[PDB]
C-alpha cells in the first residue's frame, strides 16, 4: 500500500511507503483521532523479535543483510537472551539506535541534523556520583562555549525495572520555581513541583527567579541523590531587546543548553531509562512557550505595558505585538553572544527540505503536525501547508512516568 | 471506550462519550494518524433515515412516542415507494443546525443554534437559485450586522438532476494568470476565473472584482448571474496607525458564504447548500493577504515598514504580519461589519466545549483548524487536547463540478 501527501502551497506530492514498516500503535482509530492527545518488566518471550527487527535494521543499513557476520549477530544474540534474559547491544549498534531514535522522532522539526549526534556510551556507570560526572562532561561538550553541538548520553538499559537508572529532572538545566503562599509564583511555574523535591531532598534554595536547578540523579534503583552542576558550565544569556533599551531592565535570561532528560530510549526491545539528550534552541521554544504561556513566567502584559499597547480588548493584538517583539529579543541575544540557536522560519524550511530528502531516500518521514507547526505565524511558515503522516517506528524516544512516581523509596 | 481531554494550561479534565455515537470513519487508523490530511441506493437509506429521525425524536423528548413511530412508519413507506423521502420543515431546520454543530473544524460553533435556513426546496432553475441567493446574501449582511443563514435547495435524486453552486463562496475576487509572470487579482481563483471567461464571463480585470455566480438547477448547463453590486459589502482596509496603509489599495467584502459543500441530513443530500457567518479576522489577514499562494503583499507591507528583510530572524514576516491583522479588525469594527479576532472567537469556543461536554457529552474538534493561523499558543485552544470524529447530519466535501458535470 502507497500513501501520498501534498503540500497545498507548492503541489508537491510525495509518496509514503515506509509506514509499513510502522509497529507500534498511534492511538488512534478509524472512527477517533487523538491526534492532540499529548500522551495517548519485559520477558524473554517477546525480546527476541524485537532484537531481531533491530539487528535486521542495523545491518541493512550497514549492507550486511543476510551476511555471516549478521547471522552469527542473530545468533550470539539468542543464546544471550535464553540464558541471561536480556542482552547487550555493540557499540556500533547504540550510536545507530541512537541516532534512529531522533530520526524517529515525529514530533521534532529539528532532525535535518540526525545523523549528526555525538552518542555517548555510559553504560559502565554504577552510582549517582558517576552520573554526575557523564552529565557535566556531557553539558560541557555539548555547549561547546555557545556553539552548541548535538548529544546523548546514556545510562544502563533496564533489568527488572527494580534498578533502573533515572534522572528525575525534566531536563539538565532549568530553573526553579517557588510558590509563594499569597498564590503567586517565583522562578519558573512550570518546575514548582520539581522545586520542591528538590528542597525536601535537601537542596538550600536561593529563592531567586533564575536558580538553577540542582541534578537528582538515581543509579540502580536507589534512592536519588543531589548535585549542584558547577557554574561555569552553565551558559546564559541574558535578554535585550535591538530597539527597547528598556527591555534589559526586565531583568531576564535563558540558559543556551536544551537539554531533555525525562524520556526512555527504546532500541531493539531494550529501555534505556536515563539518556539525556541535547540539541539547540529554536527561538520560540524560548520566547513563545517558556515567557508568554500563561502557565509559564507570562512577561506578556509587561512587555505590552512597556510598549504602551492598546491593552483594553484584545482585538488590538497586543497581545500578539508582544510576543513577536520577545522573540524579535531572545534572538537578537543569542546571536550577540554567539550562542546556537535558530528562528523558526529557518526551522521549518529546514525541516521541509529534510523531510522530501526522506521520502526520496527512505520513502517516508513520519511527522507530528500538532508538534511541528510553530506556536506563532504559523501560516507564514511552509510546514502549515504540509500535510504529514504520523506512525511510530522503532528506535524510538518514549515518555515515562516520573519517577517520583513509581520509585520504592530505600530510605 | 469513555475518553478523557486534557486543557494543559488550567488541568480540567472533560470525559467524552459522544463519539460513541460516532458513525463516519476518520481516515485514520491504529498505525497511522491522518489528522493533517486536508482531504477524505434502497438499502442504506432507511437505516439513516432511522437514525437521524432517532436523534431529532429524542431531542424533543419524543423518543419512542406516538410521533415518533408513525414518522418512522410514514418514511418506511416513502422509502419503500419512492426510493427516498422528503424532510418535515422541522427536521430539516434540525439537520442544517446539527451539521454545524457537528462540524470538528469550526471555531465559531458556539453559536449553531442561531442559524437562520432558508428552505430552498421549491427552486427548479436557475435564476431561482441566483433570487434564493441574493435574499440570503441580503439578510446575512444586514447592514452589517451578520446573521449567519444557510440556503437548502433540492436534495439530489439520481445524480443526474443535481443542484449545485460552482463558486467556492458567494463573494470571491477574481484571479487573472499573466503574460507577465506571477497572478493579478486572487491566485486561489485563477482557474474558476478561467472557467467564468470560458462560460461566458465579461471580466473587468482589475485586482477586486467580485466574481459571478455560476448556478446549476437540475442538472442542467450553469448559468452566470452578477450579484448586485449594492449587496456586496466591503471594507477598504487602513491601518489606525500607518496612514500609507491605504496606499496599499487593499479591501475585502464582510461576508464570508462558503457554496461548494454538500449537507448530508438521514442519508439525503443537498449538493447545494450556501452558508455564511462572519469572519474571524485571521482568515483575511494571515491566509487571504499574506499565503504565498494568495495575495501575499507580507514583503511590500515589511518595505513601507522599513524593517530589516535581510535575515529571517528579524521576525519581519512576524511583526508584517501582526499589522496587517491589526489593521484588518481595525477596519472592519470602525465600519461597523461583524468580526471576531482569534483571541476572542478560541475563548468562546472553549466554553462551547465546555457547554457541549456538559450538555452533550462531547463536541467533535479538528485541532490541526481549531488553532488559528498566528500566536497559536497564546490562545487557550493551542493547550486544549480535542477529540476529532464523524457526527451526522454534516457537511461534506464534494468534487468540483466541472470534473463531474456531463455537459
Ligand atoms: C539540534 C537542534 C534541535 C532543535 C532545534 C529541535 C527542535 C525541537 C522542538 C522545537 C521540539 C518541540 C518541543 C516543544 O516545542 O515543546 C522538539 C521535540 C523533540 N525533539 Fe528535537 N530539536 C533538536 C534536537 C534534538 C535532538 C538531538 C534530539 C534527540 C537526540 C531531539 C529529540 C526530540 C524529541 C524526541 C522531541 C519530541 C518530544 C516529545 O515527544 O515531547 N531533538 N525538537
Ligand atoms: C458565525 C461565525 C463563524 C465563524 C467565526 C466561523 C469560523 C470558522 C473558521 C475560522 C474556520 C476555519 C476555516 C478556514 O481556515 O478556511 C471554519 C470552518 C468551518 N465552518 Fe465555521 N464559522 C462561522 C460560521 C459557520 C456557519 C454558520 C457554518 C455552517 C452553517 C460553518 C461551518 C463551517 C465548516 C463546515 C467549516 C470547515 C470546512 C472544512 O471542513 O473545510 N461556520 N469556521
Ligand atoms: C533535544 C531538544 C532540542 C530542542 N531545541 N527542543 C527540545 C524540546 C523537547 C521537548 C520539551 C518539552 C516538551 C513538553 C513541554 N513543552 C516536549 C518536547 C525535547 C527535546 C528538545
Ligand atoms: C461559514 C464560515 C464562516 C467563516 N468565518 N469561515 C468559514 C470558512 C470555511 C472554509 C472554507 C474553505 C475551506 C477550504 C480549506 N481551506 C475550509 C473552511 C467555511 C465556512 C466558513
Ligand atoms: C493539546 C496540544 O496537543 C498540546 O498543547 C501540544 C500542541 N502542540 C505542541 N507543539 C509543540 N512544539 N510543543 C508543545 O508543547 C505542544 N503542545
Ligand atoms: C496541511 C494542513 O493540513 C493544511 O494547511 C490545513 C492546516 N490547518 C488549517 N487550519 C485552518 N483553520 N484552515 C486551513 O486552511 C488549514 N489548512
Ligand atoms: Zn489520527
Amino acid at each position: 500500500r502507497f500513501l501520498k501527501v501534498k503540500n497545498w502551497e507548492t503541489d508537491v506530492v510525495l509518496t509514503d511507503t515506509l509506514h509499513l514498516k510502522s509497529t507500534l500503535e498511534t492511538g488512534c482509530t478509524e472512527h477517533i483521532c487523538m491526534g492532540s492527545i499529548m500522551l495517548p518488566v519485559r520477558t524473554k518471550d517477546q525480546l527476541f523479535p524485537l532484537a531481531k527487527e533491530f539487528l535486521d535494521q542495523y545491518y541493512s543499513s550497514i549492507k550486511r543483510f543476510g551476511s555471516k557476520a549478521h547471522m552469527d549477530r542473530l545468533e550470539e544474540v539468542n543464546k544471550e537472551i535464553e540464558s541471561t534474559s536480556t542482552y547487550q547491544l555493540k557499540d556500533t549498534e547504540l550510536i545507530y539506535g541512537a541516532k534512529h531514535a531522533w530520526r524517529n522522532a515525529s514530533r521534532c522539526v529539528g532532525r535535518i541534523q540526525w545523523s549528526k549526534l555525538q552518542v555517548f556510551d555510559a553504560r559502565d556507570c554504577t552510582t549517582a556520583h558517576g552520573m554526575f560526572n557523564y552529565i557535566c562532561n556531557h553539558v560541557k561538550y555539548a555547549t561547546n562555549k555557545g556553539n552548541l553541538r548535538s548529544a546523548i548520553t546514556i545510562f544502563p538499559q533496564r533489568t527488572d525495572g527494580k534498578h533502573d537508572f533515572r534522572v528525575w529532572n525534566s531536563q539538565l538545566i532549568r530553573y526553579a520555581g517557588y510558590k509563594q503562599p499569597d498564590g503567586s509564583t517565583l522562578g519558573d511555574p512550570a518546575n514548582v513541583q520539581f522545586t520542591e523535591i528538590c528542597i525536601q531532598q535537601g537542596w538550600k534554595a536561593p529563592r531567586g527567579r533564575f536558580d538553577v536547578l540542582p541534578l537528582l540523579l538515581q543509579a540502580n534503583g536507589n534512592d536519588p541523590e543531589l548535585f549542584q552542576i558547577p557554574p561555569e558550565l552553565v551558559l546564559e544569556v541574558p535578554i535585550r531587546h535591538p530597539k527597547f533599551d528598556w527591555f534589559k531592565d526586565l531583568g531576564l535570561k535563558w540558559y543556551g543548553l536544551p537539554a531533555v532528560s525525562n524520556m526512555l530510549l527504546e532500541i531493539g526491545g531494550l529501555e534505556f531509562s536515563a539518556c539525556p539528550f541535547s540539541g539547540w534552541y529554536m527561538g520560540t521554544e524560548i520566547g513563545v512557550r517558556d515567557y508568554c504561556d500563561n502557565s509559564r513566567y507570562n512577561i506578556l502584559e509587561e512587555v505590552a505595558k512597556k510598549m504602551d499597547l492598546d491593552m483594553r480588548k484584545t482585538s488590538s493584538l497586543w497581545k500578539d505585538q508582544a510576543l513577536v517583539e520577545i522573540n524579535i529579543a531572545v534572538l537578537y541575544s543569542f546571536q550577540s553572544d554567539k550562542v546556537t540557536i535558530v528562528d523558526h522560519h529557518s526551522a521549518t524550511e529546514s525541516f521541509i527540505k529534510h523531510m522530501e530528502n526522506e521520502y526520496r531516500c527512505r520513502g517516508g518521514c513520519p511527522a507530528d503536525w500538532v508538534w511541528i507547526v510553530p506556536p506563532m505565524s504559523g501560516s507564514i511558515t511552509p510546514v502549515f501547508h504540509q500535510e504529514m503522516l504520523n506512525y511510530r517506528l522503532t528506535p524510538s524516544f518514549e515518555y515515562q512516568p516520573d519517577p517520583w512516581n513509581t520509585h520504592v523509596w530505600k530510605g
